[PDB]
């Protein structure tokens, strides 16, 4: 599913994710602009192996198993493929975890370099939330 902006600073609210862990809704919208254009599909494979996957690209060395990524964690206990469905459930749950590991939102390297310390409020403006 390609969300929509609004439709998904909406689903991430619904899911609780809007200043999880102090994070506006505008940073998790940015950040899922510039990691999978706001598609649950969107899969990219790292060079050690790895693969990211769904809206915020969850990658499967620590956080999910694919059965593919040798020496890795399941850390969200989920299969890689839950984090491509048009239900954004698993994808914020997993997402709540990833941001309360000790780096924050850091831990997506799109955000850090693309939305951290940007007017992330732009990502949500317009939106009935
Ligand atoms: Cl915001
Ligand atoms: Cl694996
Ligand atoms: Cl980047």
């Amino acid at each position: 599913k390609v969300f929509g902006r609004c439709e998904l600073a909406a689903a991430m609210k619904r899911h609780g994710l809007d200043n999880y862990r102090g994070y506006s809704l505008g940073n998790w919208v940015c950040a899922a602009k510039f990691e999978s254009n706001f598609n649950t599909q969107a899969t990219n494979r790292n060079t050690d192996g790895s693969t990211d996957y769904g809206i915020l690209q969850i990658n499967s060395r620590w956080w999910c198993n694919d059965g593919r990524t040798p020496g890795s964690r399941n850390l969200c206990n989920i299969p890689c493929s839950a984090l491509l469905s048009s239900d954004i459930t698993a994808s914020v749950n997993c997402a709540k975890k990833i941001v309360s590991d000790g780096n924050g939102m850091n831990a997506w390297v799109a955000w850090r370099n693309r939305c951290k310390g940007t007017d992330v409020q732009a990502w949500i403006r317009g939106c009935r939330l």
